[PDB]
């Protein structure tokens, strides 16, 4: 369980995020896409991309990030009951997307990085901590909701 005072310093950087979710989400999306490549093989949409050059240039990518991170936002500002906004998501990613826990910890890796790159101002040591703690509690809560779903993720 979050402090408030960890849901704050989640929301200060999440409000910087806000000025460009567009922005954020390309480099969101394209970090986690270098890093582990294996992840670009879920979305057929775009899977075919082979640079960062074609990742930069393709709408749908970036309207895929400003999905991912809006969903996201939406989650972060219920502060932990999430409940209902886990529901569909959860069900999508294990049934129709089949994206395991593994993939989900790579995008919060990939979110945390670029925060950590854009925002040091409000992405310090004690703000990153707060974050990572924020997404371990949505990872946590939506393998549970894999599990009841009747996938291992
Ligand atoms: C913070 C974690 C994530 C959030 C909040 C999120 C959110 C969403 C949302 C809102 C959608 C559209 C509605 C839906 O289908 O449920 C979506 C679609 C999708 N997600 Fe995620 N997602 C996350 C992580 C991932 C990861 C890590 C992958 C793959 C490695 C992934 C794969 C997909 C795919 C393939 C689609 C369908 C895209 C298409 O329409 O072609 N998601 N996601």
């Amino acid at each position: 369980v979050l402090s408030e005072g960890e849901w704050q310093l989640v929301l200060h950087v999440w409000a910087k995020v806000e000025a460009d979710v567009a922005g954020h989400g390309q480099d969101i999306l394209i970090r986690l896409f270098k890093s582990h490549p294996e992840t670009l093989e879920k979305f057929d949409r775009f899977k075919h991309l082979k640079t960062e050059a074609e990742m930069k240039a393709s709408e749908d990518l970036k309207k895929q990030g400003v999905t991912v991170l809006t969903a996201l936002g939406a989650i972060l500002k219920k502060k932990g009951h999430h409940e209902a906004e886990l529901k569909p998501l959860a069900q999508s990613h294990a049934t129709k997307h089949k994206i395991p826990i593994k993939y989900l910890e790579f995008i919060s890796e990939a979110i945390i990085h670029v925060l950590h790159s854009r925002h040091p101002g409000n992405f310090g040591a004690d703000a990153q901590g707060a974050m990572n703690k924020a997404l371990e509690l949505f990872r946590k809560d939506i393998a549970a909701k894999y599990k009841e779903l009747g996938y291992q993720g």
